[PDB]
């Protein structure tokens, strides 16, 4: 029937056109824009390249082979064509695994992120992915390490006009694990913690702020009052014996620290110190009305003062807390600069005052870079957390999971999987290459770049 060909002709061409136009726009956006050249976007460029070569060489010949029902481009070029298809899917999915690891690595340890991931270490990751992708698709095919299972399969290889997909048990499972199952469990476990790490996204901003204002020390340091503290202003014990400071540290940490702890262990002690401090702000009758009127960023600035002076010291600003409850920011910024706390730590009080003025993360450059990547990936609340993380994992799942499951089950029992269903489920995987430009490019700079290249407003 003419209709079904036309239907395939218009649907398959739509997928080709949508994949190409989406990837070309993403590639040309990062190329002709300077603010869009972040190190996080250095990895998404490999995602679009692995997806553009898909829509330019893999998807087009995928539709041409189905419509004509026979290959008409030589057998070597089909071995070449099959190689590109696997090389791109491997380079696409493994890049999706890199994108998830990259954005998680910056959330947990933000300070190290700007120190390790440079231009060299960014290209090495992309180089390693395409090398792993190239060594699992091209070389096993150019060496004929996949075929020769049955007598029937041999005939289609010798014929220069026949080209189907017949692989043995070894390459069918090995390629599926390297391409899909290894990046799957990683992306599943990474986003499982990303959703868990975002459950306290308000405390993480306070942690990175107090690391600049107060200061994190992994080793036990004596305080000015003569007592031993650890991490960020966390008192170990008021006894002047260092032996008691080690035993108290072992109980809260849970191991033999001998004085030295790690970053995440001090960060977990920070969560107990904040929850014990926020309850104190709600406990004090003078700090609760101020806390109810402050926004999220200024609530952290109020807790910043509690970690330095305490609920007794923060309550000592009758004029400032009075204007904070009345939402008078610029007036409260002057009376805070007149107190004794501003005179002893002017560089810290200014950043706290600047936070109370604008309500942004200004004067904390690293923390402001966090809010952009946190909201882009997670969002604000429970309704936004499962939504954004769900569609990023849902699109990657519904496209490639039904194929590789069918691909692996086919090796279990022959003739159990229909060929037409096998092609459709592989084709559903291609559509994921067209969705990625509209999934990972939701950055504010991407929105500015996309609306400018299309002459929008
Ligand atoms: C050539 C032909 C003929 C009929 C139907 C489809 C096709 C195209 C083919 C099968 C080459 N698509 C490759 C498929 O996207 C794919 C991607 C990554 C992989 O790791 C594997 C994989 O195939 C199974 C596997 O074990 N590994």
């Amino acid at each position: 029937d003419e209709v079904w060909v036309v239907g395939m002709g218009i649907v398959m061409s739509l997928i080709v056109l949508a994949i190409v136009f989406g990837n070309v726009l993403v590639i040309t956006a990062i190329a002709k824009f300077e603010r869009l050249q972040t190190v996080t976007n250095y990895f998404i460029t490999s995602l679009a390249c692995a997806d553009l070569v898909m829509g330019l060489a893999v998807v087009p010949f995928g539709a041409a082979h189905i419509l004509t029902k026979t290959w008409t481009f030589g057998n070597f070029w089909c071995e070449f064509w099959t190689s590109i298809d696997v090389l791109c899917v491997t380079a696409s999915i493994e890049t999706l695994c890199v994108i998830a690891v990259d954005r998680y690595f910056a959330i947990t340890s933000p300070f190290k992120y700007q120190s390790l991931l440079t231009k060299n270490k960014a290209r090495v990751i992309i180089l390693m992915v395409w090398i792993v992708s190239g060594l699992t698709s091209f070389l096993p095919i150019q060496m004929h390490w996949y075929r020769a299972t049955h007598q029937e399969a041999i005939n289609c290889y010798a014929e220069e006009t026949c080209c189907d997909f017949f692989t043995n048990q070894a390459y069918a499972i090995a390629s599926s694990i390297v391409s899909f199952y290894v990046p799957l469990v990683i992306m599943v476990f990474v986003y499982s913690r990303v959703f868990q790490e975002c459950k306290r996204q308000l405390q993480k901003n306070i942690f990175e702020m107090l690391r600049i204002d107060e200061g994190l020390r992994l080793k036990i340091y004596k305080d000015t009052e003569g007592y031993y503290t650890i991490g960020i202003g966390h008192l170990l014990t008021k006894s002047p014996s260092l032996n008691a400071a080690k035993s108290e540290l072992d109980k809260a940490i849970g191991r033999n620290t001998n004085g030295v702890i790690t970053k995440d262990e001090a960060e977990k002690l920070f969560n107990q110190d904040v929850d014990a401090a926020v309850r104190g702000i709600l406990r004090n009758a003078k700090l609760k009305p101020v806390y109810d009127s402050l926004d999220a960023v200024r609530r952290a600035a109020l807790i910043n003062m509690v970690f330095q002076m305490g609920e007794t010291g923060v309550a000592g600003f009758t004029n400032s807390l009075r204007m904070l409850q009345q939402k008078r920011w610029d007036e409260a910024a002057v009376n805070l600069a007149k107190s004794r706390w501003y005179n002893q730590t002017p560089n810290r009080a200014k950043r706290v005052i600047t936070t109370f003025r604008t309500g942004t993360w200004d004067a904390y450059d690293i923390i402001q870079r966090m809010h952009l990547r946190q909201y882009e990936l997670c969002g604000t609340g429970e309704h936004k957390a499962l939504k954004t993380l769900g569609i990023i994992m849902g699109t990657f799942t519904l496209c490639w999971l039904p194929f590789f499951i069918v691909n692996i089950v086919h090796v279990i029992q022959d003739n159990l999987i229909r060929k037409e269903v096998y092609i459709l489920l592989n084709w559903i995987g291609y559509v994921n290459s067209g969705f990625n430009p509209l999934i990972y490019c939701r950055s504010p700079d991407f929105r500015i770049a996309f609306q400018e290249l299309l002459c929008l407003r």
